[PDB]
């Protein structure tokens, strides 16, 4: 029993984080194969990266795994990410992919100062494209991923922090996620909406685990719970997210439809002094597969 | 800025977890040089389980009973000794994973993180801490048993607890790794119930001056208290009392962020009379008090 914000295993990603300096600036890189990815923001000196980027000599890009050195034999750009060619190919490089995740889709993130790793924490794409992370300054480069078996599926880079204190990056593939541009000008999250179906996620866990005062005897229409959704700034519930619930609602006997005539009541009336799983908030940065793998006990 | 209940990278810890078994019963062990520590309950039938005699059951066990996996690779068991409610089990192989490490006991209100483990393959990692009546709030299925928590302050990793088992309320009990049970539970199925918990006094207001510095200071007043009139409020909504210790500790943040530790408390007091009123602090709605001042020092300035 128990339910909690959890992690993965983050030891395969550790022994992929090295210190890279520029000039002035130090930061984060990820070392895979023989190459360290990390953000084009570290390039020395309203940029144009191309043309900055010419006048940098390999050996201007330190590279440190640990106290060993990494020399650089190359440097090439993709998007917001440069990419440093190094002599040496990783001997801790895991099987992993790149890809890029969806709004509402979690990762767990490594933050990560001077190349060296110093926490880890879970957390949500929103659907403004950015992430409530914990990142202080030398934080960029720190990446986000998914394990699934003995692969890792890397889909973050952190490249800045926006006034309100959330933050915003690229795939490894440097495509900022959001309408964000790696330069010093005025940039805003814009409003952003609750996960609906990662919301309901957490109710089915709730249930799981015993907490069962929300629920009552009535179902609703995905109409009609749509329209109490965009009046409450939740993200439309799709027939494709009722699906995907479809275990959950199986194993607790609440139909999803069931479940949102319960979320539509704590929206319209709160939770009047109660709590579900620790919170006096719903929470949605669990996803249906978060609240599966969780009680259900997957491992890597 | 942000502020998040974040963990210590696992990877130092995940390359230490084996699995082991006796007869049907599998759960993890930590491998660190030449020994494996798990739960002693291991050699327990669930029979035996009610008033199990582990002196007597061990002494029955030959060395090639323990199956312990590494990976792929089985450990040969080549000698055992009980210390507490822990099983050392001497292997022929030293861990060549095995980090620097020390077995630390934690006070209550402490905070470390969970390596949750199933059959030696680490599942996921999370923050707990010590709950004053001496449980864990965790995530623990069936298989969990051996699953360590443990910190990771500079480059050597302090263990400092190990999963036994789930009591009635769905909270969590275990011991150090020196096989010393926290609070007063015992590996037997007889009947046995967490006490009252109560709030965390100390950690509610680190958590208060992490979000001052984070910029956030709707819920502060023009008032103070003394040490003794917080505790007379405080104890009447289940909170543990502060010591002068604990006002001590919080001195750091006190020079900080300008505000002294007694005008803190008096900012909780009007909180615990009035809520929060609709909004958030951290993005909680709720005091959170699994946040310990030198977390907040590591999470917020380095
Ligand atoms: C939800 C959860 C959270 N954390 C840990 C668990 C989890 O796996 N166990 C913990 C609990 C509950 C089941 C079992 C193991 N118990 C063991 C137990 C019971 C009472 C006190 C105690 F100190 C330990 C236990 C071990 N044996 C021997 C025979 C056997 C072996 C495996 S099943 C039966 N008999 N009882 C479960
Ligand atoms: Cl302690
Ligand atoms: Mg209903």
């Amino acid at each position: 029993s128990g339910f909690r914000k959890m992690a993965f295993p983050s030891g395969k990603v550790e022994g992929c984080m090295v210190q890279v300096t520029c000039g002035t600036t130090t930061l984060n890189g990820l070392w895979l194969d023989d190459v360290v990815y990390c953000p084009r923001h570290v390039i020395c000196t309203n940029p144009n990266y191309e043309d900055l980027l010419i006048r940098k000599s390999n050996h201007n890009f330190l590279v440190q795994a640990g106290n060993v050195q990494l020399r650089v034999i190359g440097h090439s750009m993709q998007n917001c990410v440069l990419k440093l060619k190094v002599d040496t190919a990783n001997p801790k490089t895991p099987k992993y992919k790149f890809v890029r995740i969806q709004p509402g889709q979690t990762f767990s993130v490594l933050a990560c100062y001077n190349g060296s790793p110093s926490g880890v924490y879970q957390c949500a794409m929103r659907p403004n494209f950015t992430i409530k992370g914990s990142f202080l300054n030398g934080s960029c480069g720190s990446v986000g991923f998914n394990i699934d078996y003995d692969c890792v599926s890397f889909c973050y880079m952190h490249h800045m922090e926006l006034p309100t204190g959330v933050h915003a990056g690229t795939d490894l593939e440097g495509n900022f996620y959001g309408p964000f541009v790696d330069r010093q000008t005025a940039q805003a999250a814009g409003t952003d909406t609750t996960i609906t179906v990662n919301v309901l996620a957490w109710l089915y866990a709730a249930v799981i685990n015993g907490d069962r005062w929300f629920l009552n005897r009535f179902t609703t229409t995905l109409n009609d719970f749509n329209l109490v959704a965009m009046k409450y700034n939740y993200e439309p519930l799709t027939q494709d997210h009722v699906d995907i619930l479809g275990p959950l609602s199986a194993q607790t006997g609440i139909a999803v439809l069931d479940m949102c005539a319960s979320l539509k009541e704590l929206l319209q009336n709160g939770m009047n002094g109660r709590t579900i799983l620790g919170s006096a908030l719903l929470e949605d940065e669990f996803t249906p597969f978060d609240v599966v793998r969780q009680c259900s006990g997957v491992t890597f």
